[PDB]
């Protein structure tokens, strides 16, 4: 009776782990496809399942970080969203913090995404007319790119050509390339593989 | 490319269906065990997964109704909770409405649970001092039990002996017997069975 309850609780942790991987894969696919409402609904599901988990393996922490990272990137232009206990941290600064915390390879693509998030964190403040906020984001994040960015902030050059070369769309595209690699690695997770074989068996 | 997206969406509907059954089983077990915080967290998970589903089979509608029914019973003494668009409907009246909508057998246990919910819907108003509300709940729900209940409402007999014979604990116990039958039927669902075999394989 007591041992049965322990085995049931362990089984629930196994199923919750399978649910986390499934929801990360669906969140990644919605992000890549630009399906905004599916991403919103899947994010709600992922967040609730994460609250029902305690012990996490390193792989599960990485999966959670990826979900949190995409959530902040999707809300990158929503300067009213508070993703950290410190209310000053903007969504792209919060995305930057998680990006440098994921246990992943630091290849050329990693650094390009990192630098694009840094540039856009300032650019999204300038585009809203939040000039003093852009300076504060600059001080929290940060030679050649650094001095060009400070010059842009002081000149209030909102639509500066520098932000066209290193644009929001460019950041999204590079992030989507990374998302494609994550979708390839987790396409073999238990829940998706089982559902896939069921769909194929009915075709 | 377009056909692959259709097959992926179908696979997500299969996995979401498996998730619904799993969460109903975990919600039922938390209710039976009196694990309040696990029930709250599992309910949040079930509600989010239900928002990501469109087409429902009759079996899925029944599963959803059971989750909604237990949610209202758990909140039966929370007269500040609005479970319906009509703000006058109390949680036990809302539980009563779903109970008469489930496609299930109307055995002796069904009618006993139905009558206990009716009695307690009035009793929970009386215990809070909401005498006029109890009369209004009476008029919405409703000869021998009916006249005894109207006499109790007019006399303001909050702790009347009638409510001791047909008590809240009695309603919970009869509901838990039904929950035991639901746990037996869905213990064989795909996700729980797969997680169970994994846990057993490691023992
Ligand atoms: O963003 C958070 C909240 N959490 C992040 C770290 N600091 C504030 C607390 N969780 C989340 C999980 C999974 C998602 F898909 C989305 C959000
Ligand atoms: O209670 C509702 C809300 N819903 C019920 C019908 N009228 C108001 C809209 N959903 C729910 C689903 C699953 C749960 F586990 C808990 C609640
Ligand atoms: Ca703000
Ligand atoms: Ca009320």
């Amino acid at each position: 009776e007591e041992e049965d309850a322990g085995l049931v609780a362990e089984a629930e942790a196994v199923a919750a782990g399978w649910m986390l991987d499934f929801l990360c894969l669906s969140l990644c696919r919605a992000f890549r496809d630009g399906r905004s409402e599916d991403f919103r609904r899947t994010r709600n599901s992922a967040e609730a399942i994460i609250h029902g988990l305690s012990s996490l393996t390193a792989c599960q922490l990485r999966t959670i970080y990826i979900c949190q990272f995409l959530t902040r990137i999707a809300a990158g232009k929503t300067l009213d969203a508070q993703f950290e206990n410190d209310e000053r941290i903007t969504p792209l600064e919060s995305a930057l913090m998680i990006w440098g915390s994921i246990e992943k390879e630091h290849d050329k693509l990693h650094e390009e995404i990192q630098n694009l998030i840094k540039i856009q964190a300032i650019a999204v403040c300038m585009e809203n007319g939040n000039f003093k906020e852009a300076e504060e984001v600059f001080e929290r994040i940060f030679m050649p790119f650094k001095s060009k960015l400070l010059m842009i902030i002081s000149q209030k050059d909102t639509f500066h050509s520098f932000f066209q070369h290193f644009s929001y769309n460019h950041m999204m595209e590079k992030i989507k390339s990374y998302v494609n690699y994550v979708l390839s690695e987790k396409s073999s997770t238990f829940l998706m593989k089982a559902a896939a074989k069921v769909v194929e068996s009915k075709r």
